[PDB]
C-alpha cells in the first residue's frame, strides 16, 4: 500500500486523507505523536526524518511504491493526476491553480492567529474579516456545483477542508452564503466520503498541536 | 498587452518578471508605491484593489485580456502552460510541484525573520539553519542542468530567485555548493535574462517593503 505520514492531528492533511478514500486508494497511515508539555517532544518523527529517502523531508509525505513525495500541494496534485481529477480546460486549470493557492493563504492566516499568544485579543478583529473571505468564496463558486467546474477536482477537497475549518471556528460564518453551505453537503454526500466520516480512520479534530490555543486537544 | 501589478519591490514577483522577459511577452507593469513609516500608506493600491474584476483581489495580479489571475504560483503556471515550460513527463511534473512548494516555504521562513522586530537577536539562529536548506537544493539538482530535468521549466525561475535572495542575505552560503553557484550562473547566462538584467526595468533590490528590518530601501 501507499504510506501517508503526518502528525496525529487534522492540520493540513485533511484533503489528502479524503482524496485517498475517495479514490479508493489502498494505503496505511503512520500518524506520529508529539510528546506533552512542557517539552512537546518531536522525536518519533526526528528519529527517522532523514532515513526515509525523501528529497526534502517533511510531514505530510506519501510513499507510493518508488515515488516519494513531500509538500501537501504536490501530494494532492500527484493524486489528482493519477486518478484524473484535474481541470480539463484552460479555464478549469486557472480556477484550480488560483483556489489551490488561495486556500493555502487562508490556512496560514488561521494557523497564525491560532498559534498566536494573544489569540483572545485576536479573535474579535479576525472574525470581522471572515465575512469578506466567505463572500469571495461564495461569488467565485457562483452556481457551479464544484470549484473548477462541472466535475469534482482535487481543489474541492482543499476548499471543503478550509471552509469546514472556518465553520468550526465560527458556526454562523456561512448563514449568509447558502451556496457554500450547499457545497459542504454536496461534498459530504459523495459516496466514499459519507462512509469515511462514520469510520475509525476519520479525524476531524483536533486541528492543531497542543501548542495551539484553538482546536489543540 | 498584459498588465502585471505589484509593489515597487522584488518581494515575491521576481520570477514573474523574469518569466515575462524570458518568453518575450508584451507587457506593461503597474508598480504600486507604499508610504513610509509610521503608517506605510497603501492607498495607491487600495483605491483600485476592488476595481479590477479580480476574483480574490491581491498583489501580484496579471491581466491577459479576458483572463485575470492572482496568486503568484497561478500566474507562474499560466505563463508556463502558454509557453510550454511545464514538465513533460510525470517525473518532471513531481519535481516541479515539490520545488514550487519548497520555494514558498523557504521564502516564508525569510520573510518571517525579516519582519520580526527581533530581527538582530533572531538572525544568528536563522543563519545556523542555512547550510541544511542549501544542501537539500544541492543534493536535489545533483548533476542535472535544471531543476525538473534536462530543460528549463518555470521552476528554475522560482529556484533562481530563492537561491539568489539567500545568497544576498549570506554571501558565503553557497561556497560549499558548486552545482548551485553554477546553477546561478547558468540561469543569468540565459540570453533574455542577461539582456533584462541591464535594462531599465530590472529591479533586484530592495526585496522587502518599508516595514521589513532587512533589505527595505
Ligand atoms: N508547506 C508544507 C508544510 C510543511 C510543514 O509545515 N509541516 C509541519 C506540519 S504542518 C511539520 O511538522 N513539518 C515536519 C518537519 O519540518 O520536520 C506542506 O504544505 O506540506
Ligand atoms: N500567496 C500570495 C501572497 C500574496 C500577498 O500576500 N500579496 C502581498 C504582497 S506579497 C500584498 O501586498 N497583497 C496586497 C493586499 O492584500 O491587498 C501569492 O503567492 O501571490
Amino acid at each position: 500500500p501507499m504510506i501517508l505520514g503526518y502528525w496525529n492531528v487534522r492540520g493540513l492533511t485533511h484533503p489528502i486523507r479524503l482524496l485517498l478514500e475517495y479514490t479508493d486508494s489502498s494505503y496505511e497511515e503512520k500518524r506520529y505523536a508529539m510528546g506533552d508539555a512542557p517539552d512537546y517532544d518531536r522525536s518519533q518523527w526526528l528519529n527517522e526524518k532523514f532515513k526515509l529517502g525523501l528529497d526534502f523531508p517533511n510531514l505530510p509525505y506519501l510513499i507510493d511504491g518508488s515515488r516519494k513525495i513531500t509538500q501537501s500541494n504536490a501530494i494532492m496534485r500527484y493524486l489528482a493526476r493519477k486518478h484524473h481529477l484535474c481541470g480539463e480546460t484552460e479555464e478549469e486549470r486557472i480556477r484550480a491553480d488560483i483556489v489551490e493557492n488561495q486556500v493555502m493563504d487562508n490556512r496560514m492566516q488561521l494557523i497564525m492567529l491560532c498559534y498566536n499568544p494573544d489569540f483572545e485579543k485576536q479573535k474579535p478583529e479576525f472574525l470581522k474579516t471572515i465575512p469578506e473571505k466567505m463572500k469571495l468564496y461564495s461569488e467565485f463558486l457562483g452556481k457551479r456545483p464544484w470549484f473548477a467546474g462541472d466535475k469534482v477536482t482535487y481543489v474541492d477537497f482543499l476548499a471543503y477542508d478550509i471552509l469546514d475549518q472556518y465553520h468550526i471556528f465560527e458556526p454562523k460564518c456561512l448563514d449568509a452564503f447558502p451556496n457554500l453551505k450547499d457545497f459542504l453537503a454536496r461534498f459530504e454526500g459523495l459516496k466514499k466520503i459519507s462512509a469515511y466520516m462514520k469510520s475509525s480512520r476519520y479525524l476531524s479534530t483536533p486541528i492543531f498541536s497542543k501548542l495551539a490555543q484553538w482546536s489543540n486537544k
